[PDB]
């Protein structure tokens, strides 16, 4: 438990900005000097060590600082191939920083927007099996979060990151990266919520659980199979999305569901529909979602 040396973080560019600070892409100066029990980092000789750095504005309120430190504690526990990894912190003096691995292909929404489905769309291709592999990795990371008794609360392709060889890491940007403002609705005062990804019980009663994470996974998987080309419920206004949550509650058959993506087979679609069951206990666990995507869907190509 010692700070990473801030003087070794060499700025390259801004990855995001928000009310309370920024995210920077940095290079670690001569990273081999640091390798030890205290910092057992992975350096590849001949390859720069790139890292992402979340930084709190030095004039932040005391409550903002407590938020940042709480996030540090959470991140310090996360150790999984499909979750973003904490490499070090700077917290003994200001500005507070947290340092993670850098995912070189950006967020999953950006990534998939730039791809087309393997045979006018443009750019590099991505196959249907590769899309199942992207989704399986998200289910695997979420399964791990759930076993540690964490609820994500904002699962969407915008909070997933892409590294080498189609590797996905779940992340959560909170207010550090004010992209995608069009995905959040202002329900009260200064509070904005990702209503198009939220289970009806989240919207009506502010109840967030692994089962509402499963509901958001359904929507995220719909995004993946659509190659991020369309907003969920894009035919409906925000106020109509809220009304739709009310119809899940009323349960009289007026509720509407996201349509089957063209690249989605009927069984996978029926699994997505189960993610949107009215009753929490009827939604599939992430173990079952992962298995379906890694086995069933693959064996029936
Ligand atoms: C510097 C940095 C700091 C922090 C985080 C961050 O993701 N923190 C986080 C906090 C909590 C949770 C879990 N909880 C969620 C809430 N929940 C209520 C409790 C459970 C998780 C999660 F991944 F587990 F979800 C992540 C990401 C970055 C980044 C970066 C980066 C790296 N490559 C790139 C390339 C382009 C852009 N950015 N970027
Ligand atoms: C129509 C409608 C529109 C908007 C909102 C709304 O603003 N919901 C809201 C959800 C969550 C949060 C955030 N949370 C985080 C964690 N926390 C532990 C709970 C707070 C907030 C926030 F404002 F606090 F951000 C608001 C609610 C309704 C409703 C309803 C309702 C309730 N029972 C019934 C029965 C029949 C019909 N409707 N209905």
């Amino acid at each position: 438990r010692v700070d990473f040396p801030r003087s070794r973080l060499r700025f390259k560019e801004k990855l995001g900005e928000g009310q309370f600070g920024e995210v920077h892409l940095c290079e670690v100066d001569s990273p081999q000097d640091l390798v030890s029990l205290d910092f057992p980092l992975n350096v590849r000789k001949g390859h720069p060590l790139l890292v992402a750095v979340k930084i709190l504005r030095p004039d932040a309120t005391k409550n903002a600082r407590n938020d940042f430190l709480k996030e540090v504690k959470i991140m310090s526990r996360l150790k999984d191939p499909n979750i973003i990894r904490l490499l070090g912190v700077c917290v003994q003096d200001d500005p507070l920083c947290m340092i993670t691995d850098y995912m070189e292909n950006g967020d999953l929404n950006q990534f998939l927007s730039a791809h087309q489905l393997e045979d006018a769309a443009q750019g590099p291709t991505i196959s249907y099996p590769m899309l199942l592999h992207v989704a399986a990795q998200i289910a695997s990371g979420m399964r791990y979060l759930a076993t540690l008794n964490f609820v994500h609360r904002d699962l969407a392709t915008r909070n997933c990151l892409v590294g080498e060889n189609f590797t996905i890491k779940i992340a959560d940007f909170g207010m550090s990266r004010n992209l995608y403002a069009g995905d959040y609705y202002r329900v009260q005062g200064r509070a904005v919520l990702p209503i198009r990804w939220m289970a009806w019980e989240c919207i009506l009663m502010g109840k967030f659980t692994t089962a509402s994470d499963v509901w958001a996974f359904g929507v995220t998987l719909w995004e993946v199979l659509m190659l991020c080309r369309a907003q969920p419920f894009g035919q409906l206004t925000d106020e109509q999305v809220i009304e739709n949550a009310g119809e899940f509650f009323r349960d009289q058959g007026r509720q509407v569901y996201l349509s089957r993506p063209p690249a989605c087979p009927q069984g996978l679609y029926e699994l997505m529909l189960r993610c949107w069951s009215r009753e929490s206990e009827q939604r599939p666990p992430f173990s079952q979602l992962h298995r379906f995507l890694a086995e069933d869907a693959l064996n029936t190509v």
